């Protein structure tokens, strides 16, 4: 398994437009799908965290994917966000994805009600039983308030179908070990920490700043591969305003933010998350003319 | 409004009971709210967290609402939980609970997806707005990864359907002058502290262990309201091994192993949560045995 | 062994007066401690954190227990600060204390280098053999970056002279077990949270603003043991100011400053600790008129 | 100014040798100190945190830094540790030290006492103007309960005596950028965190593991150095045992147990840390087999 290839290097955690009316907007979906694999994504995540996978339907999310396979599954890799707090749904929803031909599945850590390691391991493995597809774990605590320990990661990593892990814990030291161990490939999904994850041994990133960056996260990717770890540097401190301004303002908010700021306008979240406000945006196209995103 | 009558002192976040096969039993739900309330309950909130709200689906938490009307709704507040990290469902279960009769709802901080504290301000007043019943705020961040801070509780507090809060977030100090400022009345929405709760002002319980002990935290708050601190304190110790093991469990493998041990079958919880194993049954028959609600 | 009569129910962890020229001002040192039993203390902590045991050698901590032992020891019990993050240093204080006539000893957790949970407990035992006295453990893991482990605790309690625990960590489901099984004292050493410890058996408090509202926190203690909880949560909201005045700026720049406002001249603390800003005065003032202790 | 030749790239924070009664070990520092050197070390801090700093003399600490320039001052850096929570006493002893001829100081955050942004910055300030000698920040809030937050190293930074940072905070993105815009050096005060702050930009190690593996870890640097990322991510994979050691452990039990272990008799701590015990030894001796370092 190719992980690379079959599931990509840059990925970004792709919004899901919406029209005025809140509705899901698909058009606007293929567009974007479309540029930012342009910029260098070699495959996108559909409702993720960033692509408010809280407030969509069932029905939406498969829209969605599959107006975004259309537009770019045949030169970028899809990966579905499938997993939620309900171990039934998240089946459900891996099988629907599948259907859909979904190139991999993302699945987080059941979120709120804190399941014990053996009820996430008991859920991880019921939706890596439900399909043939490549899963990711998505191990992200400081939203769904428990972690996948290391003991839990390393035994889901005996599934044949868990091939790796979009990491936003930070144990980089944990995580370099389990990827020495069991041969999961790590993304990282915090972009603060995308340097410091390739150096530990990440396949690439799975990201948020990439719907304003991703030619630049591209040239980081190529630099720290070639060695060129100087380089990789001073491209991650350039980008760095991006992640300052995702800390103050989410990844939701930024990312329709700093689109609609570039010409690409996604509508606003669905509540209970919210539009960036006039001041927000200011300070949002502050960073992003740092970063050398925004004229 | 007096929140005391309207809504109880003594309320039993109650599970949902399962057949089985894993489907909703109705007739057990009718069965332990009866026993719920003649051990000393005066309310249930049914589909809380304890409930397994993630797990169920919006007809399940319909027809487990009206069991329960139907058993106890007479004698006993019954509250139904409503709030998800979706304002649009949030609103919509909002709405079917009050059209079924519930008597109040209990509505959660959107868990995962850390909206920010203006998105929680506003989507606590969408989900206030859709129906004419009394509101608890649930302020549990433990879980739901933000709290509603005191400046957005206070924002809340002058909405004329919001008239209190479930406190799992332990900020004794800062719900002290919330209730002072406010007039909110405060429940202990996490039993380790439900005698400081009540030293502090809380109106009463939305108790997990009262599953097994209802009828000492009714004698509890009867002794604490008579001026008996003394008799409260050794009340509190008595069930302290309860609280020692939803520690160890989390309240829903506590409170269906627990019933389970007392001869009241009410299932297993589902996916991602889990059944305590034989082990985890002997240390909580102990438990249970010191606390002389079992043997 | 009476602990309220042998350490006291109301104590204040005095502040360390320095004069112009920094050294220790012991005419002051006596002058405040007569103040503060005056206004209702039954006992004083001297060279406690608040006293500035860090930046205080050992010669001034012995001048300063002198002075203090003097000025009110006939009528008030008090104890000495003796505990440091070094075992032989810890014994050498504890005994030098002990010769000088302390009533009591309290022993931090040794703080900065994390020993394991083995290491506190031959560090207490050891300080505990060193003398005569009865000592007080003082949990406190927001300052010393490892808690004394409930099991810990409950080792420690069979050492004859250790009879009790002067608790910040705030835990107060295990604090109240720990005093039912084995009858150590607990004294609240976080002034937010006085009303909750007595709820759950504490004895009494070792109390920051008490410099400033010591008549208050007799009134509170005394409703609360006469059983008129109203009262004291009343009290309690009143002097609830000073205790997020005390969030701001830390128990020695609150307390110094405040007795200044009061005309309580106390000096000025020594680095890294700082004096209050202008605007920390004016702010500090604020909260003191709203509790009533500042005209 | 050349930090790296005028304090090193791999360090050790080199423990303190006691003989069999504890009293200080001068003969036997010397031996340790020309051992780390010949192993690869270009420089040693004496009497760091894993130096037992809390738990020596002033005299002590003096007496180890004289033995220590002795024995490899000609060709190895020798950085002494000089801080406390009392800035007094860190002055004296910033001044001894380089009156005793030290090239460097490292100076911890103040801890337990939990000083205010303000009056760290006047304590650093008030140590770096107290000798002409380079000084590095020591940032560990982990064990001193507070951070030196980045606005206070930025204002630091201007010091022409503070010219980098040991970290032992692990904001990554944070120092990225402060060493972007300051030019501040860091080093790696977290074995396990060595390798992603290589790729950050960090100059170096002050390291624990060093103790043992420092042939290793001078591989690592110089892979590094040369570009050559995947060799310097296995040799982290290879020492990952030791950190993992040192996890359950801490640095100053680690480091005695595992000196003896490779024959090099350092004797045993100071309490309240603790010699390992027979299991903690066996347990150690295989994560030093695993990392090539123990027959
Ligand atoms: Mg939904
Ligand atoms: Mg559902
Ligand atoms: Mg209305
Ligand atoms: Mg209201
Ligand atoms: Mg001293
Ligand atoms: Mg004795
Ligand atoms: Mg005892
Ligand atoms: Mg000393
Ligand atoms: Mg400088």
């Amino acid at each position: 398994f190719d992980v690379a290839a079959r599931l990509g290097t840059l990925l970004t955690a792709m919004v899901t437009p919406f029209s005025g009316d809140g509705s899901l907007d698909t058009a606007t979906a293929a567009r974007l799908a479309n540029h930012l694999v342009d910029q260098g994504c070699d495959g996108l995540v559909v409702s993720g965290t960033t692509g408010e996978s809280p407030t969509t339907t069932d029905g939406e999310k498969i829209e969605l994917l599959r107006a975004v396979l259309e537009a770019v599954g045949d030169r970028a890799r899809v990966i579905a966000g499938a997993g939620t707090y309900d171990t039934a749904h998240s089946i459900r929803l891996a099988k629907a994805c599948a259907a859909e031909g979904a190139h991999g599945l993302l699945v987080v850590t059941p979120y709120y009600s804190k399941p014990p390691q053996r009820g996430l391991q008991a859920h991880f493995t019921a939706v890596a039983d439900a399909t043939e597809l490549p899963m990711l774990l998505y191990d992200i605590p400081g939203r769904s308030a428990v972690p996948i320990e290391p003991d839990t990661i390393r035994a889901l990593a005996s599934h044949p179908n868990i091939v790796g892990v979009k990491d936003a814990k930070a144990d980089l030291h944990s995580g370099a070990q389990i990827m020495a161990d069991t041969g999961l490939a790590y993304y990282s999904g915090d972009d603060a920490l995308n340097l410091p994850w390739l150096a530990m041994g990440a396949t690439g990133f799975i990201s948020v700043i990439a719907h304003l960056a991703a030619g630049q996260l591209r040239e980081l990717l190529s630099a720290f591969g070639s060695g060129d770890i100087a380089t990789a540097r001073k491209i991650n401190i350039a980008v760095a305003p991006l992640c300052n301004a995702m800390s103050r303002l989410g990844g939701v908010t930024l990312s329709k933010a700093g689109l609609r700021l570039q010409g690409i306008d996604v509508g606003d979240p669905r509540l209970p998350q919210v539009a960036a406000t006039p001041e927000q945006i200011d300070a949002l196209a502050a960073d992003m003319r740092a970063a050398s995103v925004l004229r």
